């Protein structure tokens, strides 16, 4: 499947793509403002994620750091990124269908649209100014808006027991972005697409 990753932000982002224990495609790349990077994700990829990283520095070997979404200091992510990270999440060719969502469960750094480029389902978007409106206690000094699990490490926020409800913090994410997961047990905003659909992830879609 192809995922065109497009940075519409006015700032550079370093896109990342991983399924947690492996890179997807090259795993990461710099996207200057307006750049598009098209990756190929193997059919059947389960639990893949794409995200933006901000304020990154990499040496010639592709080692360094980002202020948001850093994936073990690598340009080419092999693992998931350090919160806060708005997440485009997908599982492909799962009994004939693809499943996509956006999640704020690991916080929010960059606004995102995640849409199919092929027929048969709708896209999802979280493009509200979550960083600007972020509750004081969730603001990440490094940049972005942390989820409450990250900040407070409670069973309730992290849904450790598989028993948790919405919280003042989750409700903030949900209010700003109704169409993204705000906590682990949120009413799902997952979209079912045809198996083998193709997609575009757009950072800062609202230009």
């Amino acid at each position: 499947a192809t995922f065109e990753i497009v940075n519409r932000c006015s700032y550079t982002v370093w896109a990342a793509a991983s399924k947690g224990d492996a890179a997807l495609d090259a795993g990461g790349r710099q996207l200057n403002s307006g750049e598009s990077w098209t990756i190929n994700v193997e059919p059947g990829t389960k639990g893949g994620k794409i995200w933006a990283r901000t304020d990154c520095y990499f040496d010639d070997s592709g080692s360094g750091i980002c202020k948001t979404g850093d994936c073990g200091g690598l340009l080419r992510c092999k693992r998931f990124g350090r919160p806060p990270t708005t997440l485009a999440e997908f599982s492909l060719n799962q009994y004939g269908k693809d499943y996509i969502d956006i999640s704020n469960i690991k916080g929010f750094n960059v606004p995102m649209d995640f849409s199919p480029t092929t027929r048969g389902c709708r896209g999802v978007r979280c493009a509200a100014d979550i960083v600007g409106q972020c509750p004081a206690k969730l603001k990440a000094p490094g940049g972005g808006c942390n989820d409450a699990c990250t900040v407070f490490q409670t069973s309730e926020y992290c849904c450790t027991t598989g028993k948790c409800g919405p919280t003042e913090y989750s409700r903030f994410f949900k209010r700003l972005c109704p169409d993204a997961f705000s906590y682990v047990l949120d009413k799902p905003t997952t979209v079912t697409c045809p198996g083998s659909s193709n997609y575009r992830v757009t950072f800062c879609p609202t230009a």
